[PDB]
């Protein structure tokens, strides 16, 4: 492996048809026959790993212990059709079968699947990078051929991206990516994230941010994978162990406990309806429940406490499983701010920001960056600014003992952390505590969450307070919230068309407390007129009660204008205030509501066709890929696909500086600088080697 | 064939069959198609409604009890919010289908000392149910023409 | 798929489809890794005929 | 009509150099071209 990490090296910064790569196809020419054998090496037991697993294999299989006679070996093998007698006696040779012919296949199988796994993983990138580099060699598509089977069990992992090289031209860069990580970016959650991100940008981005916002949700994603790992499921003691425990329950489980609740709100509300008011007890009145099973009225009860429990139980999973995403992005934006931006250093916020007004409080906490990943922020800003505003006023605001610095840049000091209570009682950060309840009050997924649990209690007071819960529904359901979004997403032009209708209605009113009062006699008593015109404010709402909701307008309630000396007048007035408020505005809001239907519509096509015609990274459309066919498919699943940016900053992150490469070492760099001109823009390595590539 | 058979042991069995002309006659067939294009978000909305007029049956059987007279007699009333079940059907049925909303339907509130809770009420209930829900449903049905 | 498991072994899985003779295909493709007899135990296949 | 009337100014502005008249894309051939075009080379409030 450290071999073939060394020719690797030498192929860094390889042009296409490179001689450096036609010296390596040489030299792997001149020794085809151990190339050969290497290879071969490797696919006689990736394939006897997958052989020994399969149910023809366990046909031949017969010993109650799990084994299988040197014979019996021999007849399942060739029976595959898969080897040839000389590497079948090979096998038989390599199997540890003990002085009875007895082999121990499942060991044999995994003897060299975990030592042989990197060099082969090395074997598969040399070979991709020099067929990639060198296309039109014959003499390598033969050791390509011969390593079909190394190839195709490394295809998952084999990670490759293009980037901007410090040569100023699009490099390939070959890297490992992780069976975890690849499970865990394949989790619905992650798949969920990524979709909304993607639909934010793409819909309300800018391309000058666009490369920024990606690697922030790669490193949010990042986070979210760690969390998920923690939570996984594969006297302090023991009460601590059974804590974590019951807390990565419900973290697991927040969802289904959602679901729950919204089903136990569904059956106390289908229990309610059957309440009746009666003025005997089961002159005041009495509610009570009518029905002759005689059972609903436990279950209601039962019912009501196992709802607040589970609303509760919702409101703890939520705090271990959102919350710690909520704080670690508020803490890493305040960061950047402070290291890349001297926000509380120079510019500092003029008080009509009220976020940067709350992360005041969190500066000079001991703790400050809990869930952020640099611990070493303040000292990273401390070395940036102290010069030019003052180390000692940098080290007040940022709550930095300036003594100890040296000694923790001296030696390590290990102290006795007693695991007691009592010595846990001071160690709790106040400040930062306060600092991080504002962010989670602040929250508005929390907020609702808490009003469930309030709405939960007061249940208990009145049953019909369970009727709210019902209302669970508008964010359970994905299509009810979207078609609830069709009319949130123009609430201030309806809440201004209600106002203007108020405008238009109490201008009417003037109108008609003006001239035309004695037409609004509601009474038809002869001695008692109800007069709802003699006051403005009942005239005020008597239009606004009963004329807005009048099919004809005001003339359908008011009384008729026949045979007097007002009537054209009238006429007129009933005729505007049909079109004007019942027609016009009426018609305004029902249009509003279509209107962001469309709107809604039209952005998730325009999402959909970005992403279908142009590249997510580079930005080269999807009608210069097409000229090759399938080369968009390939060039978004291959060259620029946006998981493989994710999995190299993942390995990037988990991999050793001394062990970084050349190439590893540039855009890690480029990244701790928040420098993204790696990122290809507008050039990708099809087009860069256009002439030696066709 | 199933209708066709039926229309022997009925004859009105038969008026089944004129729904064929929703497959026969392709113009049908799109006008309908442009129904049923939205057919999940149309039985959300249908939902919603329900959840809604639900929400107003619980409110208007907590306190607004006295306004559900449906009788001219007087000394036999017909309360149609004395039960809550009876009062959702009253909602769901009346309400929805009158054009002013359930206060077109209910005793007029004036002079009372729930007067202006009452007026809300109404208000709210023809803006949400009346005016945007059934506004969502025809702009769901426009958009699937569009 | 489920229900496709019933035709699997008919001897008259292909009347409508041209193809007489994918049963002896598949064979010829997947029995030496699953194995002979298994394959034709699947697809109704006398090995004999 | 107003609302596509309002997209549309937005869409010619952010893909059209509002002097020269050559798009979006020719620009971002460089990286951030089409920025430093609207910013620095052909800037309307620089001619102002
Ligand atoms: N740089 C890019 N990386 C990845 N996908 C891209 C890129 N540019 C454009 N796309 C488009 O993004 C689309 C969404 O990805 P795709 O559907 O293939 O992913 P998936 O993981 O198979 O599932 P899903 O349908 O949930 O996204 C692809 O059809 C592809 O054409
Ligand atoms: N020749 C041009 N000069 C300036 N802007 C241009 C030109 N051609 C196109 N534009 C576009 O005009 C848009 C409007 O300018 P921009 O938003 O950057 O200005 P601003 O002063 O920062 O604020 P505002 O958002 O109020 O316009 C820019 O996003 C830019 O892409
Ligand atoms: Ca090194
Ligand atoms: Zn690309
Ligand atoms: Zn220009």
């Amino acid at each position: 492996k450290d071999m073939v990490v060394m020719l690797l090296s030498l192929l860094e910064g390889n042009v296409v048809n490179g001689m450096i790569a036609r010296q390596m196809v040489d030299m792997l020419v001149e020794s085809s026959s151990n190339v050969e054998m290497i290879l071969k090496f490797f696919d006689m037991f990736l394939k006897l790993k997958d052989i020994v697993g399969s149910e023809a294999f366990q046909d031949y299989v017969t010993d109650p212990r799990g084994l299988i006679s040197k014979k019996d070996f021999q007849k399942a093998m060739d029976s595959q059709k898969q080897f040839t007698g000389p590497e079948i006696q090979f096998l038989l040779s390599c199997s540890e079968a003990d002085e009875n012919e007895m082999i121990n296949f499942e060991e044999f199988a995994n003897r060299f699947q975990e030592p042989a796994r990197d060099i082969g993983f090395n074997v598969a990138v040399l070979l991709t990078n020099l067929s990639e580099h060198v296309p039109h060699d014959p003499r390598l598509r033969n050791f390509l051929e011969l390593a079909e089977s190394i190839l195709e069990y490394f295809r998952p992992y084999l990670g490759r991206i293009e980037i901007m090289g410090a040569s100023r031209r699009i490099e390939r860069i070959y890297f490992e990516i992780s069976e975890t990580n690849r499970a865990q970016w394949e989790m619905p959650q992650v798949k969920e994230s990524k979709r909304q991100f993607i639909f934010d940008v793409v819909n309300e981005g800018g391309e000058a941010e666009k490369m920024e916002l990606f690697v922030s949700f790669c490193e949010d994603t990042i986070f979210e994978m760690q969390i998920a790992a923690q939570i996984s499921e594969p006297f302090w003691g023991e009460l601590e162990v059974q804590r974590v425990k019951f807390l990565n329950y419900l973290s697991r489980n927040f969802y289904t406990l959602r679901f729950l609740a919204l089903f136990l709100a569904f059956a106390i509300n289908f229990i309610l309806l059957f309440y009746k008011v009666s003025d005997s007890p089961p002159n005041m009145v009495y509610y009570f429940l009518e029905e002759s099973t005689g059972y609903m009225e436990p279950a209601l009860w039962c019912l009501s406490l196992l709802h607040t429990l589970v609303a509760f139980l919702c409101i703890i999973g939520y705090n271990c499983l959102k919350v710690p995403l909520v704080i670690f992005k508020r803490e890493k934006e305040l960061a950047r701010k402070l290291e890349f931006d001297g926000l509380y250093i120079t510019e500092q916020p003029g008080d009509d920001d009220v976020k940067g007004q709350w992360d005041r409080l969190v500066l000079n906490t001991p703790s400050f960056p809990s869930n952020y990943w640099d611990k070493f922020v303040k000292r990273k800003v401390l070395d940036k600014h102290g010069d030019i505003f003052g180390r000692e006023r940098i080290a007040e605001l940022l709550g930095m003992d300036l003594a100890s610095l040296e000694i923790t840049a001296h030696n390590e000091r290990k102290p006795d952390p007693p695991p007691g209570l009592l010595t846990w009682l001071m160690s709790i950060d106040v400040k930062y505590q306060i600092w991080k309840f504002g962010v989670i009050f602040t929250d508005n997924s929390f907020l609702y969450l808490g009003w469930y649990m309030v709405m939960s209690l007061l249940g208990h007071y009145n049953n019909f307070f369970f009727a709210a819960h019902l209302l669970d529904i508008a964010m359970g359901v994905k299509t009810l919230r979207t078609i609830l979004s069709s009319v949130t997403h123009n609430g201030k032009q309806l809440v201004m068309t209600v106002g203007l209708l108020a405008v238009v209605v109490y201008l009417y009113t003037v109108v008609a407390f003006n001239f035309f009062r004695k037409f609004y006699n509601k009474s038809e008593d002869e001695d008692e007129p109800d007069m709802k015109c003699d006051d403005m404010m009942t005239c005020y709402l008597f239009h606004m009660y009963v004329g807005v909701r009048a099919g004809g307008g005001i003339g359908d309630e008011i009384e008729d204008p026949a045979g007097d000396e007002y009537e054209l007048y009238r006429v007129v007035f009933d005729i505007t205030f049909f079109f004007f408020v019942i027609v016009i505005l009426l018609a305004i809001i029902q249009g509003l509501i279509i209107d962001a239907f469309g709107e809604l519509r039209d952005q998730q096509e325009q999402v959909k066709e970005d992403m279908e015609t142009k590249c997510f990274i580079c930005g080269i459309g999807s009608d210069y890929f097409d000229t090759t066919p399938h080369g968009f498919e390939t060039h978004t699943l291959e060259e620029h696909n946006l998981a493989n940016y994710m999995f190299f900053l993942m390995y990037l992150i988990n991999k050793d500086e001394t062990e970084h490469t050349g190439q590893e070492s540039y855009v890690w760099k480029m990244y701790q600088e928040r420098c993204w001109d790696f990122f290809p823009a507008g050039d990708c390595f099809r087009k860069q080697y256009e002439d030696q590539l066709s």
